[PDB]
């Protein structure tokens, strides 16, 4: 995920958050890593 | 695979069946899952 979510834009479904992946930012944690995932989500549909 | 083969279209080779991935349908099995992989296979080539 560090390579595919932070150093790129992934198309893999539900791999870099929920929605359409735009970008991610890492944060360190005591014995691990926290990813902040920024996604695009559509809203307010109409029928045509 | 449930995320990437069923909830979307994958470009990963051989991850969602043999051929060019179109779509997949899940089925429940006892203690497991069965994937029905729908693929696109070209046929009847000519040379040019
Ligand atoms: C396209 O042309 C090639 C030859 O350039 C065909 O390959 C030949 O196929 C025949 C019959 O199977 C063999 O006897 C030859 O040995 C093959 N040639 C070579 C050099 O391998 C090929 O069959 C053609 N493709 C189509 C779809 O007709």
């Amino acid at each position: 995920k560090m390579s595919e979510c932070v150093l790129g834009q992934s198309k893999r479904v539900d791999f870099c958050g929920k929605g359409y992946h735009l970008m991610s930012f890492p944060q360190s944690a005591p014995h691990g890593v926290v990813f902040l995932h920024v996604t695009y989500v559509p809203a307010q549909e109409k029928n045509f």
